[PDB]
């Protein structure tokens, strides 16, 4: 490649100048901030709009092609402004949408202290159509509902634990519209098992308003739960995995970044595109060993997987 840099392949040079734009004109200087958090979650709402019998296009970009009709997508609420603020980079720059959208969320998510680097692909065509209403998951929705959702696009109960890591950094605007920016951990701006931990403490109050479709109880004050993480974390079929979390994040990163790849891939095959992952920087160390917040003890915790006690 040019000035600075070079990597494996020649056509993964053009990723440089967007790496650097979006670095500072979209990541606040390589932060861990909202703007990262958004992007995260836009590469899910993205590839989820994918159904090998409902429809949909998967990672095609269709998100930010088709804004005005997804963005107001009950299921895609917030979702419209990670989208224009991605837009003027998609406008700039000479990669397709579904491109821009997996970049931007393996970049930002390596900005994140205890973060991975996620494998990247380039050479996905346009967004051909809008993706179908009610292809993504709701937080007021069942397990089974979710596993079936998620298992409709070729994930495992497992592997919807494993995408699940992605909440560690992670923070909610609309669920509880009178307090945004109450994040699903105590470490949003990391990428640990805090929030693997957290989910398991007990319902105690309501950082917000009353109970609002998608919420239930938080254990803490300035912290939010989704009632679809609460679930999960308790349910059978996924509760020894989403224990297994709180314990591991060497498992915690090798997962997160194995599982993402394969949905970044949805509906895009594998030969037409390239491998850039040679582009993505690498994280910060982890800063500081996992924990209960202040004033909680094991018992604070509840119980879900039969097979091991919580771990300490
Ligand atoms: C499987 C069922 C899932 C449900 C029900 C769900 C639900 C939600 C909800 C309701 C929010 C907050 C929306 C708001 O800000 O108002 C959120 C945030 C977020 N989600 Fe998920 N999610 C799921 C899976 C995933 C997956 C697979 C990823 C993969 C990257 C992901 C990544 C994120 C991120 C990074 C945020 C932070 C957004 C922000 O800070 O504004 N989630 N999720
Ligand atoms: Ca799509
Ligand atoms: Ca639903
Ligand atoms: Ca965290
Ligand atoms: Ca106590």
């Amino acid at each position: 490649c040019d000035d600075g840099r070079t990597t494996a392949n020649a056509a993964c040079c053009i990723l440089f100048p967007i790496l650097d734009d979006i670095q500072e004109n979209l990541f606040d200087g390589a932060q861990c901030g909202e703007e990262v958090h958004e992007s995260l979650r836009l590469t899910f709402h993205d590839c989820i709009g994918f159904s090998p019998t409902l429809g949909g296009g998967g990672c095609d970009g269709s998100i930010i092609a088709f804004s005005d009709i997804e963005t107001n997508f009950p299921a895609n609420a917030g979702i419209d402004e990670i989208v224009e603020a991605q837009k003027p980079f998609v406008a700039k720059h000479n990669i397709s949408a579904g491109d821009f959208i997996q970049f931007a969320g393996a970049v930002g998510v390596s900005n994140c202290p205890g973060g991975v680097r996620i494998p990247f692909f380039l050479g996905r065509p346009d967004a051909v159509k809008a993706s179908p209403d009610h292809l993504v998951p709701e937080p007021f929705d069942s397990v089974t509902s979710i596993l079936a959702r998620m298992g409709d696009a070729g994930f495992s109960p497992v592997e919807v634990v494993w995408l699940l890591a992605s909440h560690s950094i992670a923070a909610a605007d609309k669920v509880d519209p009178s307090i945004p920016g109450t994040p699903f951990d105590s470490t949003p701006g990391v990428f640990d098992s805090q929030f693997f931990i957290e989910t398991l403490l007990k319902g105690r109050l309501f950082p917000g308003t009353a109970d609002n479709k998608g919420e239930a109880q938080s254990p803490l004050q300035g912290e939010i739960r989704l009632q679809s993480d609460e679930l999960l974390a308790r349910d059978p079929r996924t509760a020894c995995e989403w224990q297994s979390m709180v314990n591991n994040q060497p498992k915690i990163q090798n997962r997160f970044a194995a599982t993402m790849s394969k949905m970044a891939l949805l509906g895009q095959d594998k030969t037409k595109l390239i491998d850039c992952s040679d582009v993505i920087p690498t994280p910060p160390a982890l800063v500081g060993a996992a924990h209960l917040p202040a004033g909680f003890s094991l018992k604070d915790v509840e119980q879900a997987c039969r097979k091991t006690p919580f771990p300490r």
